[PDB]
């Protein structure tokens, strides 16, 4: 069904889980992607103007929902419905962040 | 630094990921908790008017918060400041669950 994707908080949010749908949408093993920034699924047909959203919208740890171009490992592109949520403890400190990814290409 | 938790949506909720901190509170390696439900952190003192807190607001899929009595690997109780939400896809499907424990 849908994807998911947790990083670190800190430090260009490398991710640290992926469920198994982010492997069925993305073509990608959690052996392939742990420890990196999720920017890697972006490519030359990604718009920067929602790129950039995303950026402002992360440095600020706001919620954020995009569709974006993204690619999958071996190169073929796939329209994500992405939701970016940050993860707080009860005195307001993002402990991560958390990202759904669902494929709307249909 | 505050724990986390993340589990899958169905079966009975398995642990599937959790951060540093949470091993730091809890005295729990990840290969001893990873698909097991968290209720492991429960023991003889913890309120069981919370627990059925817990147990119907993770059934509807509610955010809610609870400061539980939970026991450490070497069974040394402590107060879990927890805070569990689901995550949902944008047809509203909860993919998994997140807890939070608060340092
Ligand atoms: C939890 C999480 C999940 C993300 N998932 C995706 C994704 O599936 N596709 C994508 O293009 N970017 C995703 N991103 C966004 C990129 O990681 C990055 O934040 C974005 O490209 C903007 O930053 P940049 O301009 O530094 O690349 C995700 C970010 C986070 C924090
Ligand atoms: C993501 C997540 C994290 C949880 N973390 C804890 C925890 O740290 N301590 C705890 O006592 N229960 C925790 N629980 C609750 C138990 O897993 C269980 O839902 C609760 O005991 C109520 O259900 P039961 O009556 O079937 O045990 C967590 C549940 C979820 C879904």
């Amino acid at each position: 069904a849908s994807g998911m994707i947790v990083t670190d908080a800190g430090a260009d949010q490398p991710i640290v889980f992926v469920n198994r749908a982010f492997s069925t949408i993305t073509g990608y093993a959690p052996n392939e992607v742990l420890g990196r920034n999720a920017r890697f699924l972006q490519g030359p047909q990604t718009d920067a103007a929602t790129v950039a959203r995303l950026r402002e919208a992360i440095a600020a740890a706001r919620p954020i929902q995009e569709r974006i171009l993204n690619y999958r490992k071996d190169g073929q592109p796939f329209w994500n419905q992405l939701s970016i949520s940050p993860v707080r403890d009860e005195t307001g400190n993002v402990v991560a962040f958390v990202g759904v990814n669902t494929d709307v290409t249909a």
